[PDB]
């Protein structure tokens, strides 16, 4: 049994990368001893990541190795270390090592690189990989010292090369022991062997198995164009999120705070807008600390901006407009703000939020700031779905793609801080990031590609990470794809694209706790019913789009109402199919009155039906009131719209076989009350002013 | 101006008949002075209605003249008495005779009788009648005494060919001033001027005018086959019935009674049939004074006449059935039942009625026997209809036709006791007029001739009058002409042919009073309404009905009813449409129940549709409860059927959204509630007995 004291990790690091770091965190998990070479240098070993290179890693090692020249006492283990994460312990690893009778195991691979022609001289193995890899390797450091004396080339000569060629010295290869790991007993390379690697679970740590070989690796090593791979793995192994201790490195449990610029962006006609705008006034953050810039791109939202803008100018440090006639395209606004905070050394946080992104959560940007990260967006869904703001893997082309933990994610079956390779829609940067390390201007510009994916790949190609919290719940995405802007309120007809914010703004705000009960709906009069239904926007912004239309009903107009033997009682009206909002009011009485008229009426179950639903008008000019009559309908939906005295003098609704009146209406509030037979009634005449009710048939 | 008190009119009336009887009267109305030959003798002039006579008037008319002879100063007119009547004064009569010039005026009409042959030697007139009528005749009594005294030939030779005779003598009539009434000035002969006759009405009197002279007769003669017209005349003229007076003979506004033989006859299956029976017993005359005769040609009607046998038998004085077993045509049994009161001298009074005679008068026999006539029959009208229990004129067949005034008559235009050719269902006879006047026992019988019919015909050819009293309301006549008698209750499916009577047994007593209001409609819970409906004879009947039919419902057998969301609430019932019975009881609720609904429900309208009605047993052995549900319907009838205690213990109906239960339903009384959406409601367990119950889902 071979002393774990006796063991060291050596690697090579040129600065503390993200990568770096993750390679650290799993080796102080089994308690490893790693030695870095290399971290106040300068890289000249080329662009590995785009060619060959990285022989100043050899000379680095090379050097290192003269201490322990004659140390047969030692075993070393070499490994890269920006793409590399331990996932066994020393114990297992020297225990393997033995295993393979070896004296320098190398890494084994897929591919003959990089020079292709010399796979011929490899040994021949029946089903294991074939040709060697220099991203990691095992062995006495008498051996490995007497491997690396050897090398005497450029900091940019491939390494790979060099250990490659030495291998294939079959007398050399027999002296020194020399051999490959063919079946990733400990060595893992991830490029070639993607569908052979699987997550192995276990109550708080995690691995990878082989299911090629049935192994379970001690190295993951992300080589070449396998880094998104090993940040997906990296998530998890060793201890990133386990099943019971759950993630391993995000807060999970919760004097002045840094200064923000805050950068709101409207590049599409987007529902709910002025609801976004008086948001930002909640958001829990100290507002002297904050710098708002906003970019709009839409006329439609003009007047949205303006009415908003005097509060936001009196709530924020500073502000900035930047309107559509400047003509900027979505990549030259995201350039932009972002830059106005790289430029800014006072700036320290940049949070980017776009029109679509609803936070529920007020103490997003505290939360976010917090987990320390370089770039982190919380994650929002579009409500019921499983659309959301981030990509958790990405297709050849660099396009979506689904990943095997995506709806966990979204469902929030694993919560936690997830390295993902596409965030959108909210984020948060370090400001020293921008300055240090992305400083180009050209960030969601420069090319035909998208601005948000060309955003997302400039930080992936400086290996940044780019960080998603589903550790609380943030908030939602508005659906923005085909909003029809060709109304005088469009937000009216949202019922169907955005309901839980369609509901928060024009369904009452008692109305839930009316239907669960607890004394506030009344009965005024004997099976007539009353409850709060509308608010007053949805009120205000349904009789503003009636009179906008204007063509309401006058002479040889028929009603479904019966007096007498007759079915002749009109009323001065506008019914919902002229003016194009049917389905959208049907949706309204099937989700909200319905429900609320089966519990008021128990053993009664409804699916709304209404043929006749219509707005009332009122006036002592033209029409003010409306003769006693039944209605074509099992029950009657009744809901005022404006204001009793301030609106129009005069009464309401008069029960005759009760002699019961509703002589004071409530703006929101709807009666219920049945059709037929039983509750003959009277529209008391309008005196004064205009009264406004919306009535619905309903189950004729 | 001659001196009326120089007139004297001679007539010849061998018995005091009625027509006789009626001439007087006519007569004393205008203070004329009338002697009357021959009262005491026997006639001896030949079958005059028959064939040529009347000699024998000349005769006793030659003896009375001989006082006379040598009397100038008197003038005497001859009339016929059994068919005249006398329309106007001795002034105007004798006004009208010295505006003639003639001295002795024959009546003229439109026949040459009984020689025909002798028209040629007549005078050529113009436009007026021709040919010479010894009906009527007036002149000076020494001209009458030279014409009459030349009589030499036999009791039965013929009055006219006498006189006509004597008038074609140019010479004589030359001689003696004779002449003829071409245009009815004074004599109207009805016989072959019919057509010319009209009523001509004053305030206190009434006359005829001659249409085609336009004249206004004194002497109105029903001579040959026109005695029946004069009997229509003669119910006016002169005093008869007058517009301001009403009739002049009846009796208008009103120690033993005499003995009566009471005749009922059951000649047809007739319904309502029980009803008729216990209504003898409340006929308003002493029954010790009543004996009663029944004559049931009818198998259908033994069960009915034998629950009543015992009754009649202890009311009256003496009873006798003849049923079906004696195989009596209905000819046959008319003529037993009034020989029996002929041939008995204790019956005074013999009263025949008819199945199909309903007397809602209870004083229709004191009524008629106090009318002191030989005949005499109450006005009975089908309900709503023309149609009665006598005719108003005759057909040149015998047959039926319409009269002039048939239709005041039945509608009770003008009242009175009129001289009609027809009469049946209802008459009291003298029994005086059986023994003396009409002693044969072939009444009814004796030819191939209607039963009914040869009754009228043998009083009319024996001068009897026909009288009819329309003075009072004396009922009713039932429809039996399609009694369909293959139902356990026959009489259930009368609501069509005999409303009235079919509203009196089976609608509640009660029924109309609550329907006028004044506290019997009872609100046992909110919105439902409890009302007496059906009577408890209705009640046993329908239940009795439905179990005879017996095929009661199973499983598999669906209502209209709604729980939950499905249509799946089934009872155990027998639905109207299976028994034949749903276009009844559709009329019920058009008739009764709508204008119920329509009052309790101010400002509802109803035609009282209903596809659902069926009867409902509940029992603990199958089905002994109904659990809750809505019914599909706009509104519910619920009618008990059966006594709560007696019948059935358990409960009836409970409105859940109320908590208010209708513990002990009333038999006959009916619920009245929504169906839709306010009364859940559910069928409380029958624990003992059978539970029986009425339902209708009327306006669906
Ligand atoms: C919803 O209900 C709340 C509480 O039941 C209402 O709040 C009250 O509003 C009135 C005036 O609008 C105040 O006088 C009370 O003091 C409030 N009560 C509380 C506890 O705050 C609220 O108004 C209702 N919403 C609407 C739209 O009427
Ligand atoms: C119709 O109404 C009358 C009176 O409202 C009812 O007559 C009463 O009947 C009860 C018992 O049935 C007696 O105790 C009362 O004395 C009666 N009152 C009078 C004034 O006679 C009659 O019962 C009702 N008809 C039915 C079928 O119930
Ligand atoms: O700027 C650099 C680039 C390279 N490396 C080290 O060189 C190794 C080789 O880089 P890479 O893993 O990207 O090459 P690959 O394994 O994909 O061939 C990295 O793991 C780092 O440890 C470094 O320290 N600084
Ligand atoms: O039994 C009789 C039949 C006849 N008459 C008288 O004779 C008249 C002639 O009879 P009738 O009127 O019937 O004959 P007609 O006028 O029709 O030819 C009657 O009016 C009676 O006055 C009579 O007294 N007793
Ligand atoms: C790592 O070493 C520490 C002592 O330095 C020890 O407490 C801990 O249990 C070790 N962990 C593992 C996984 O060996
Ligand atoms: C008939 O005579 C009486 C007197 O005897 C007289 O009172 C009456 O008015 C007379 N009637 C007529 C109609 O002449
Ligand atoms: O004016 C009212 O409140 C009654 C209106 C009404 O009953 C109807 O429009 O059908
Ligand atoms: O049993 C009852 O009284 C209720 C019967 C009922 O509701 C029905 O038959 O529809
Ligand atoms: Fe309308
Ligand atoms: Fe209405
Ligand atoms: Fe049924
Ligand atoms: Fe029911
Ligand atoms: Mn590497
Ligand atoms: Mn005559």
């Amino acid at each position: 049994p071979v002393n774990p004291e006796k063991l060291l990790v050596i690697t090579v690091a040129t600065a503390e990368t993200e990568g770096y770091l993750r390679f650290l965190r799993s080796a102080e998990f089994f308690n490893y001893t790693v030695r870095t070479l290399g971290l106040g240098e300068e890289w000249r070993g080329g662009d590995v990541a785009r060619t060959v290179g990285g022989g100043q890693k050899v000379r680095w090692l090379k050097k290192e190795m003269e201490k322990y020249a004659d140390r047969e006492d030692m075993i070393i283990m070499f490994v890269d270390s920006y793409d590399v994460i331990l996932a066994g312990s020393p114990t297992e690893l020297l225990k393997k090592f033995v295993q393979s009778g070896s004296r320098l195991l190398f890494s084994a691979e897929s591919f003959c690189w990089p020079e292709w022609g010399l796979a011929e001289q490899y040994p021949e193995v029946g089903t294991g990989k074939r040709f060697l890899n220099s991203g990691g390797f095992i062995g006495f450091a008498t051996t490995i010292h007497q491997i690396v004396r050897q090398w005497k080339y450029k900091d940019d000569d491939d390494d790979q090369l060099f250990y490659t060629r030495l291998y294939l010295d079959p007398g050399l290869r027999e002296k020194l022991s020399l051999n490959l790991d063919h079946k990733s007993r400990i060595f893992q390379n991830l490029n070639g062997a993607l569908d052979e690697v699987v997550l192995k679970f276990d109550r708080n740590r995690v691995r990878i198995r082989n299911v090629a070989y049935d192994t379970l690796p001690i190295v993951v090593h992300g080589n070449g164009p396998t880094k998104l791979q090993l940040n997906y793995l990296g998530n998890y192994v060793p201890n990133g999120w386990t099943p019971e201790g759950g993630c391993g490195f995000c807060n999970q449990d919760r004097q002045p705070p840094p200064r923000v610029f805050l950068a709101v962006f409207v590049e599409q006609p987007t529902p709910f807008l002025p609801r976004f705008l008086q948001r930002l006034l909640l958001l829990d953050y100290p507002p002297d600390r904050v710098t708002l810039f906003l970019h709009n791109n839409e006329v439609f939202h003009e007047p949205h901006i303006a009415d908003s803008w005097p509060q936001l100018q009196d709530h924020f440090s500073a502000v900035k407009l930047v309107g559509p006639e400047e003509a900027l395209s979505p990549g030259e606004a995201r350039d932009m703000a972002m830059d106005l905070c790289r430029q800014d050394p006072e700036c320290e946080f940049y949070f980017s939020l776009d029109a679509d992104a609803v936070l529920t959560n007020l103490q997003t940007l505290r939360i976010l700031i917090e987990e320390n990260r370089k770039v982190i967006a919380p994650m929002l869904s579009r409500h019921g779905k499983l659309w959301s703001n981030f990509w958790g893997a990405l297709s050849p082309d660099e396009y979506y793609a689904r990943s095997e933990d995506y709806v966990e994610l979204v469902q929030r079956k694993r919560v936690g801080v997830w390295n993902v390779p596409y965030i959108s829609q909210a984020y948060v940067i370090r400001g020293d990031t921008l300055r240090m390390e992305l400083p180009q201007r050209d960030v969601f510009s420069g090319s035909d590609t998208d601005p948000d994916m060309a955003f997302c790949k400039s930080f992936r190609d400086k290996g940044i990470f780019l960080h998603l919290s589903n550790q609380h719940e943030f908030g939602r995405l508005l659906a923005t794809s085909r909003y029809d802007t060709e109304h005088l309120h469009p937000d009216l007809w949202q019922i169907f694209d955005n309901p839980v914010d369609w509901k928060e703004q024009y369904i009452h705000e008692n109305y839930s706790r009316a239907l669960e009960g607890e004394g506030i709906v009344e009965q005024p009069c004997p099976d007539v019913y009353w409850f709060p239904l509308l608010s007053e926007q949805m009120c205000d912004e349904l009789v503003a789009e009636m009179e906008h239309y204007g063509q309401w009903s006058g002479g040889r107009h028929e009603d479904s109402r019966l007096a007498g033997g007759y079915e002749n009682v009109p009323t001065v009206d506008i019914h919902m199919k002229q003016v194009g909002y049917e389905d959208q009011w049907l949706q309204l009485l099937r989700t909200y009155v319905g429900p609320m008229t089966e519990s008021l009426f128990p053993g009664y179950h409804t699916k709304a039906r209404a043929v006749m639903n219509f707005v009332v008008r009122y006036r002592p000019d033209e029409q003010p009131s409306l003769r006693p009559h039944h209605d074509s309908s099992t029950f009657t939906l009744n809901v005022a719209l404006n204001h009793k005295g301030l609106d129009y003098e005069g009464g309401g609704c008069r029960f005759l076989r009760y002699d019961c009146v509703i002589s004071s209406p409530r703006k929101g509030w709807a009666l219920l009350h049945p059709g037929r037979l039983t509750h003959y009634h009277e529209g008391l005449p309008t005196t004064w002013g205009t009264r406004y009710i919306m009535v619905s048939f309903v189950d004729p």
